[PDB]
């Protein structure tokens, strides 16, 4: 057995910025009152975790990253009513409370115990539950999934059906539910719409399933690599469009595309100037732009508010809008019922053991999602 | 007598930037084709119109400004079928051409054939109905209410009802509207919400009125000068703050008096630094902020994206959203019903001929509303 008691299993640690992960034994502690000890199955390398590696997105080192995951309960806390050992589980790097005025709010759902919006890297409590040679390492978005156990609390994980495929409703976590609740409950795509999806990664590819999902007519991808326009098409894109292959400025060329500009436009990059260029090509009375992409860390756009007078809506989300808690089950269970599909964002399984080549394979263009198997 | 000649009447003439209007002597041409002539009957003195004359809004120069006035059709051009001579109007200085896109959308109401976002200072034609001292004279939005009679193409006039008081009325052809519509509109502010207007003159007056109407439960008035409190609380303020007064950044008090943010923030200044800090008060998952002022020419705003990731919308709006023909018949009939009141915002009254007195009385912070009377 071992509830209870300390676990020594392997993870890959973050020791600084820049530097491959190490995959080395690590100490998990038991999960205190309220908190959930999870045994990993598969995680997904998202380009967040990346972001943690070049210090684009900034959370205390060391770390355990990862947060796009699915695993089974190892043992729970007190007080837990949610999960129970042997339960099907995804974390979720957005939290639901259930108390917060967020939590409350019909449309909110970036609930204020994340650890996004001013990085701790720790339990809810302040602590850690990881020892790696004596030392403690940081959490990351009250999840880290590069383990084969984890510790979170409660308000950070979900049950999800018994029967689902771990391998890839992992995917639920962070990318395919990001991009498509930016289309479907961000941006609110109608039918009959033109949308633009600025990247054609997994969170892009995730966008154009919605926009479809939702019925729009016309969907333009945008991506400086042609490698990844034969998916983009697969998954609902009518066209693709490289802003290498134009003299002129790529919002100029969708605004003529469009008629006078698009719909619905979104930037799933995270360049600053690619935000400004996704507003700008959107119709400037009645358009709407969606931010998913996470911007450097810091920095500020510049951008002339012109845009938005006319009539131009602009906002951003985390995990698609969706309320975390509430939504990942029943996201789990339409997949279950075939209402969309996951595999076309897989285009690598790798153990995790080979953490290290996954993010290579991202950072080459290479890969869309690579799942690690535990 | 005068349908089809010229008329000879008096109106106020910009020459230059930063200088006084000259009362003096025009000749307006008789209207062409989808043309009316207008005799005019009250205009009302806007910040907008001052813009003009500080270059903070740039449009061909010499000019003919104005763009807030009721009056009454002296003639119509071959064609028109929407007014007649005779009746009571109010020039729209957003068209509604009832053809393009933005018409034919649901939401929108920048119709393409606006002559803000590019001006010309012209006719739909390409050309100008005015002449002094033997020059042409450009128009302003398509109106140029500062004269004893303009014309205006038939899809920037509303008819509205014969029983209408012209002296009241005007104040819907912008800054009433502009303002009621930016929260009830817009933003749709809900019951029960907490909102902050950034601005206390006739716009920012007539915000507080659409947020009080939607059932705001606070409404935080923002001004520089504490002058303008007491009215803001007249009209629906529950409380008002002064900057000035504070060691912390206004964004901050306000996120601190709303126990996290406000629902919905309103900029109804005209300046890049409040457009950001309003758009960071609202609460960050959830919140909406709005943008009525009109920028600096040319100028662009710096901001942290971050502000749109965590959930926040950021739009902006001309004419508080409203399709301007249809709307602004509608807004008199509601007015003549009590629906609204519109002697809140009119703090003085001169004649036509003393529109200097008027804008100096803007300038000095004295003035809400100045009607000037033909
Ligand atoms: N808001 C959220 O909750 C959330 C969740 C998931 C991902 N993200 C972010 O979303 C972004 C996309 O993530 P992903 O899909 O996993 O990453 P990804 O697989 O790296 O995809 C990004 C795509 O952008 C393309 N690209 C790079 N530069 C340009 C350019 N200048 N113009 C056009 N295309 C360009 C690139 O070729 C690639 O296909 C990242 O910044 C993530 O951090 C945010
Ligand atoms: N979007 C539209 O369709 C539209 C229509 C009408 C008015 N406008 C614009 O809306 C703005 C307000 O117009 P208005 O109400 O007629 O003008 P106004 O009477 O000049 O009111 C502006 C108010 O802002 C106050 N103010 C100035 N600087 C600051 C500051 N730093 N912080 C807080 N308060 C400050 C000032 O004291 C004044 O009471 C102007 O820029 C107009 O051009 C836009
Ligand atoms: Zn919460
Ligand atoms: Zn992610
Ligand atoms: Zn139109
Ligand atoms: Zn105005």
């Amino acid at each position: 057995s071992t509830a209870g008691k300390v676990i020594k299993c392997k993870a890959a640690v973050l020791w600084e910025e820049k530097k491959p992960f190490s995959i080395e034994e690590v100490e998990v502690a038991p999960p205190k009152a309220h908190e959930v000890r999870i045994k990993m199955v598969a995680t997904g390398i998202c380009r967040s975790d990346d972001h943690v590696v070049s210090g684009t997105l900034v959370t205390p080192l060391p770390v355990i990253a990862g947060h796009e995951a699915a695993g089974i309960v190892e043992s729970i806390g007190e007080g837990v009513t949610t999960v129970r050992p042997g339960d099907k589980v995804i974390p979720l790097f957005t939290p639901q409370c259930g108390k917060c005025r967020v939590c409350k709010h019909p449309e909110g759902n970036f609930c204020l115990k994340n650890d996004l919006s001013m990085p701790r890297g720790t339990m809810q409590d302040g602590t850690s539950r990881f020892t790696c040679r004596g030392k403690p390492i940081h959490h990351f978005l009250g999840t880290s999934t590069f383990s084969q156990y984890t510790v979170v609390d409660e308000i950070s994980v979900a049950k999800i059906d018994a029967a689902s495929p771990l391998e890839k409703v992992c995917l639920i976590g962070c990318g395919f539910s990001t991009g498509y609740g930016s289309a479907v409950k961000v941006a609110k795509v109608t039918q009959g719409s033109t949308c633009a999806v600025f990247g054609l990664g997994g969170a892009g590819l995730s966008v154009i399933m919605g926009c479809k999902a939702a019925g729009a007519a016309r969907i333009i991808g945008v991506d400086i690599n042609k490698d990844k326009f034969a998916k983009a098409k697969e998954v609902g894109a009518t066209e693709c469009v490289n802003p290498q292959d134009y003299k002129k400025p790529i919002q100029e060329v969708l605004t003529e595309m469009s008629n006078g500009g698009v719909d619905f436009s979104f930037e799933v990059i995270g360049r600053l100037d690619t935000m400004v260029t996704a507003l700008s090509c959107c119709q400037e009375a009645y358009g709407v732009s969606v931010i998913v992409g996470v911007p450097p860390d810091s920095q500020n756009l510049s951008m002339n508010p012109m845009l938005l007078l006319s009539g131009r809506t602009w906002k951003g989300a985390i995990f698609g809008g969706f309320k975390s808690k509430d939504s990942v089950p029943k996201l789990v269970a339409d997949f279950m019922a075939k209402k969309f599909a996951l595999d076309p964002l897989i285009t690598h399984v790798l153990p995790f053991e080979k953490i290290n080549e996954g993010f290579d394979l991202l950072r080459s263009g290479e890969s869309i999602r690579t799942i690690l198997t535990f």
